[PDB]
């Protein structure tokens, strides 16, 4: 006897596609690679309990290609399988609310993802891909499994791999609307004179080399092409935040002078991030763990500051 069930296939979990499947054949033989809420069911034959359920598939016809691109804003052929593989793990993580924010209980080297997620909830940022819009909304509400899996897929990191917070933020910023953001810098060399530069989008909100927004406004020393040392300072800034980053170093964080920051303890090959947020006092969120202090010193690698419009007085 021939036995079938009805299931739906999807690439975006919104647009469904009716299918009839043969219970004597695997999903793989019928759809190609197939997933059920992250689980790889490619080598599995249909079960009775599968009737009416939704399965993710790869974009193997033009309708799915268009639906996948519109939702994710990527055409990397291994994206969906990387997203499903991550999701099968992130759906098992825990997402406690810590001081009003969605955090992540430590697992699988995910400390960099927790600090990133905590940071996002403290800065003004809108994502462009619908997939990230929808999953970030759920994450803010507490159900961050899809959002975390998407970050991993977009950053090309697997669960368990050690991640860098600045790189992760660069990827997310690439998929956000920062088109309004503008930065003007000036560089002064005693032998070469001056040169001004204007930066836009992601490059207007990120800086690598110093943690201090004030020192960026006063000036910082960088090499020049003659061998001289030149000074770079911030001429104009238009953005709702800025991110200052540097190799980890002992640094003092003062209440009320920054929004939030990342601390990294360890070495190049492995280590651990924690998150510091400046509220009524200084809170350190380490996954599910929370402590407080009136002052803070530690190896800081990123600091986030509020902004709207700044213009220098330097002449
Ligand atoms: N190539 C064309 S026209 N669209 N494909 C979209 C697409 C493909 C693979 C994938 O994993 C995610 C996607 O958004
Ligand atoms: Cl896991
Ligand atoms: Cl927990
Ligand atoms: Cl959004
Ligand atoms: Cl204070
Ligand atoms: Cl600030
Ligand atoms: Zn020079």
């Amino acid at each position: 006897e021939v036995r079938t069930i009805k299931v739906f296939t999807t690439v975006d979990n919104i647009n469904l596609h009716t299918q009839v499947v043969d219970m004597s054949m695997t999903y793989g033989q019928q759809f190609g690679p197939t997933y059920l809420d992250g689980a790889d069911v490619t080598k599995i034959k249909p079960h009775n309990s599968h009737e009416g359920k939704t399965f993710y598939v790869l974009p193997n016809d033009d309708t799915l290609r268009v639906e996948a691109f519109e939702y994710y804003h990527t055409t990397d052929p291994s994206f969906l399988g990387r997203y499903m593989s991550a999701l099968n793990h992130t759906k098992k993580w825990k997402y406690p609310q810590v001081n009003g924010l969605t955090s992540i209980k430590w697992a699988d080297n995910n400390c960099y993802l927790a600090t990133a997620l905590l940071t996002l909830q403290q800065i003004e940022l809108k994502f462009n891909p619908p997939a990230l819009q929808d999953a970030y909304y759920r994450a803010r509400a507490g159900e961050a499994a899809n959002f975390c899996a998407l970050i991993l897929a977009y950053c090309n990191k697997t669960v368990g791999e050690l991640g860098d917070v600045r790189e992760t933020m660069s990827y997310l910023f690439q998929h956000a609307n920062l088109d309004s953001c503008k930065r003007v810098l000036n560089v002064v060399c005693k032998t070469c004179g001056q040169q001004q530069t204007t930066l836009k989008g992601v490059e207007a909100v990120m800086y690598m080399g110093t943690l201090s927004y004030e020192q960026f406004k006063k000036g910082v020393q960088i090499p020049c092409t003659c061998g001289k040392q030149a000074t770079k300072y911030l001429v104009q800034q238009e953005s709702p935040f800025v991110m200052m980053s540097a190799p980890p170093a002992q640094y003092e964080l003062k209440h009320g002078t920054f929004t939030c920051a990342s601390e990294y303890t360890g070495n190049y090959q492995c280590g651990h991030y924690k998150h510091i947020t400046s509220k009524e006092t200084l809170y350190c969120i380490d996954g599910a763990l929370l402590t407080k202090s009136s002052e803070y010193k530690g190896p800081i690698t990123d600091v986030f500051y509020k902004e709207n419009s700044y213009t220098t007085t330097i002449k």
